[PDB]
């Protein structure tokens, strides 16, 4: 079961919440990575298909569109590439067309487009966004 606010009561059920914030609260990857850490969780992994589907759904819910959030992606070594910050490996994958294209050789941290596409972007680390937690 899901903490209040977090999601539903069933075994199976996974458990995300949204951190929309206007551009004094924003928080960078690590921020927002420590952030959710505090609460015991992590910055949210999309392991499946079944957790964006999850996701979007609370997006629809928001009311709000195209918003860009960190999701838990930052590079390792050049062996591993990209890694979720919980340890889970990075098999399923929803990059956008073309990403991770590292531009400019400095994006090593990983944002969600909360559009229809549900897509994925490499970007700058120190970059303000808003973040979803996991727990
Ligand atoms: O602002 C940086 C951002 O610009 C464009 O959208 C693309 O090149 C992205 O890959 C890149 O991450
Ligand atoms: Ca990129």
């Amino acid at each position: 079961a899901c903490p209040e606010d977090w999601g539903a009561s069933s075994r199976t059920s996974l458990c995300f919440k949204l951190y929309a914030k206007g551009k004094h609260e924003k928080k960078t990857w690590f921020e927002s990575r420590d952030f959710c850490r505090a609460l015991g969780g992590d910055l949210a992994s999309i392991n499946n298909k079944e957790e964006q589907q999850t996701i979007w759904r609370l997006i629809t819910a928001s009311g709000s569109y195209h918003k860009l959030f960190w999701l838990g992606l930052t590079y390792g070594s050049p062996s591993e590439g990209f890694t979720w910050s919980d340890g889970s490996p990075v098999s399923y994958e929803n990059w956008a067309y073309g990403e991770p294209n590292n531009y400019q050789n400095v994006e090593y941290c990983g944002e969600l487009k909360g559009d229809p596409t549900m897509s994925w972007n490499d970007i700058n680390c120190e970059h303000l966004n808003n973040w979803i937690c996991q727990i």
